[PDB]
């Protein structure tokens, strides 16, 4: 399709209808299904309307650079594109902040700072999202004798240029507190260990001793390390282990002891359960990570291309990194039905009449 530039242009033309559709499809379950409420869908149904604004925006755009009412209107599309952009980077940011203090402390995950700041995220991207694209429709355009246009008329390279600098620093940070998820999901899975070390050690030293206060000491050092587990990432056991320390002090030695080893079978049970939610994280976690890179690979080579491309430079240059990009917001859509359950369970939710 080197030489095809309007068969170009039809690839998109109709790519934009299914991104539009798709999106257009996710918005609406997020807000129709109360499970996808939690802040995490709230901030993906964001840039679902973000990959929403691109389908129609370009849409528009050919509905409209073909036989439009008038150019101007071309330049309002374009900040739709503009905008998208923006608002799909945005909140993509949006929704790293959310994984790291959702996992950095999830008690103070409080539904009081979060669901406040959630609302702050989503006014603070769209407002500014929306704004950067209609910059172009107050001056910020390439079609004055000194200013040099763009790979993406009517925006200028001055411009565009800002946007792919700002885009490099934004996604350099993403990728940083991505880092900070994992440093907190290892830090999490780490200090799991040492309390179960510690609880196993003390479960021990418990059957070996004859004086009634090493069971003290074992299970108040066995109780802290329960305690810790919670902390992390937030029953029977601490309650199974108060029962047992309730004995130890009144001189039950020989039945506290038998308290203890009781505790094993809510441990086991208690060990086998939250090996499951770190399953749980490291897939949420897993699936951020692809979408990060789906967004770069797809953004990136138009980022580039954009600041040091040409003029005198063939067209094809120029789909080639707009199609990545045009298609990303079709691919997003995708990825969190085969990877994220929650919100795969409502699409195949709809069987039958
Ligand atoms: C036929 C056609 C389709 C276009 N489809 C655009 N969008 C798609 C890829 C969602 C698009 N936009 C314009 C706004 N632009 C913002 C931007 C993004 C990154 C960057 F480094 C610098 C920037 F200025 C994104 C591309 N222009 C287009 C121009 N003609
Ligand atoms: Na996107």
């Amino acid at each position: 399709l080197l030489p095809a530039v309007n068969p170009w242009d039809v690839l998109l033309c109709v790519s934009g209808t299914v991104i539009a559709g798709e999106n257009a499809l996710v918005v609406a379950l997020i807000a129709s299904t109360p499970a996808l409420r939690t802040p995490m869908f709230v901030l993906v149904g964001s840039l679902a309307t973000a990959d929403l604004l691109a389908g129609l925006g370009l849409i528009l755009h050919f509905v409209f650079q073909y036989l439009v009412p008038s150019e101007t209107v071309s330049l309002l599309t374009v900040g739709f594109l503009v905008a998208s952009f923006a608002a799909s980077v945005s909140s993509l940011l949006a929704i790293t902040v959310d994984r790291y203090l959702s996992l950095y402390n999830p008690l103070t995950y409080y539904s009081r700072r979060t669901l406040l700041g959630v609302h702050l995220l989503l006014a603070a991207t769209w407002t500014v999202s929306l704004g950067l694209g209609l910059l172009p429709v107050l001056g910020w355009n390439c079609l004055a004798e000194r200013a040099a246009c763009s790979v993406v008329r009517p925006l200028a390279r001055s411009h565009v240029a800002l946007l792919s600098a700002a885009f490099f620093m934004v996604f350099g940070i993403m990728l940083h507190l991505y880092v900070r998820i994992c440093q907190v999901v290892w830090r999490h899975a780490a200090d799991l260990e040492d309390n179960w070390e510690t609880l196993n050690d003390n479960l021990k030293v418990i059957e070996k001793a004859d004086n009634a206060a090493q069971v003290k000491d074992a299970l108040t050092k066995m109780r802290a390390a329960a305690l810790d587990a919670q902390k992390a990432t937030p029953d029977i056991l601490v309650g199974q282990i108060d029962d047992a320390l309730k004995l130890a002090n009144e001189g039950k030695v020989k039945e506290a002891q038998a308290a203890a080893e009781q505790l094993k079978t809510t441990r086991n049970a208690y060990i086998q359960k939250y090996l499951a939610h770190l399953a749980a994280t490291r897939k949420g976690v897993r699936t951020l990570a692809v979408v990060l890179g789906t967004f770069g690979a797809c953004w990136l080579p138009f980022a580039i291309y954009c600041v040091v491309g040409s003029h005198e430079d063939p067209a094809v240059y120029t789909y080639a990194t707009l199609l990545p990009a045009t298609l990303n917001s079709m691919i997003n859509p995708i990825i969190y039905a085969f990877r994220n359950q929650e919100i795969q369970r409502a699409l195949w939710l709809l069987l039958d009449g």
